[PDB]
């Protein structure tokens, strides 16, 4: 499944419904804190449209649970990412990732 635990608490009261485009940012991990990828170090948050199929599982489920303004850590098991595929040279087969999600705003 998806393990969302608060960094910082959003509005409690704005959570993303299917249809509406999700701007957050993120850093992405792995279990032992490598870095994958971070839109932060980009600063450019990355935009996707919940319920669109266009991110992984645990994404569509995880920032489904998360008011607007709120920061936390997505825990994010193999079946719910890549599985055991893998990304080709970025994540392993069978990765629990760990993201750093902000949902800055909707759209
Ligand atoms: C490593 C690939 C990259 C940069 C897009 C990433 O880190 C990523 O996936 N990311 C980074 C932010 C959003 C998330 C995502 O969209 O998951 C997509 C993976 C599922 C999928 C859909 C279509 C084709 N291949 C895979």
């Amino acid at each position: 499944g998806v393990q969302v635990e608060t960094i910082s608490p959003g509005d409690g009261r704005t959570f993303p419904k299917r249809g509406q485009t999700c701007v957050v940012h993120y850093t992405g991990m792995l279990e032992d804190g490598k870095k994958f990828d971070s839109s932060r170090d980009r600063n450019k948050p990355f935009k996707f449209m919940l319920g669109k199929q266009e991110v992984i599982r645990g994404w569509e489920e995880g920032v489904a649970q998360m008011s607007v303004g709120q920061r936390a850590k997505l825990t994010i098991s193999p079946d719910y990412a890549y599985g055991a595929t893998g990304h080709p040279g970025i994540i392993p087969p069978h990765a629990t990732l760990v993201f750093d999600v902000e949902l800055l705003k909707l759209e």
